[PDB]
């Protein structure tokens, strides 16, 4: 059962509850970069709780080292240590990951675990 390996029911739990003192276990779908000019890049997350998805999650940027250097990458799991969420004026919410530990990297893993369904806002 190797959903069992991921927070399932997380998602939610920021999404509906606000709850920002839980520490999930996430797996990465998918990052990529958003266009931000001539500021630092920033990267963009597909991130899964074994149950739904959320594209809305952003990666501080003092760890972009941590993509750049592919440590943090499509199919691995990670443990959230520390995030925030942000609302944008147009009523998005985003979650910007602000630490984090790699507990399994993309290769040990190689695959989407789970059938996880997007998260509707």
């Amino acid at each position: 059962h190797m959903v069992g390996q991921l927070s399932r029911g997380a998602i939610a739990a920021i999404m509906q509850k606000g709850d920002t003192n839980i520490k999930p276990i996430l797996q990465v779908i998918n990052i990529r970069p958003i266009t931000t000019g001539n500021s630092p890049p920033r990267y963009r997350l597909l991130m899964s709780d074994g149950l739904n998805t959320l594209s809305s999650f952003m990666l501080a940027t003092q760890l972009n080292p941590l993509v750049e250097e592919e440590q943090l990458s499509s199919n691995c799991v990670c443990q959230i240590h520390r995030f925030i969420v942000n609302t944008l004026k147009d009523g998005r919410r985003v979650v910007i990951l602000m630490e984090l530990r790699v507990l399994k990297s993309a290769e040990a893993v190689g695959v989407k675990i789970g059938n996880p369904v997007p998260y509707n806002e």
